């Protein structure tokens, strides 16, 4: 197994924009991955 350090919220942005909570930038409290981290991943540049 695996499981990921995301928020019912986080999960529904990965799936409305295509991203992978999985593989992103969790800067939360032990790496958790949050609405500011889902947009860190789709953006940068």
């Amino acid at each position: 197994n695996r499981r990921v350090i995301a928020m019912p919220s986080v999960r529904k942005y990965a799936r409305e924009k295509g991203v992978d909570i999985r593989l992103v930038q969790g800067t939360g409290k032990n790496g958790r991955v949050l609405k500011e981290d889902i947009d860190a991943f789709l953006a940068g540049g």
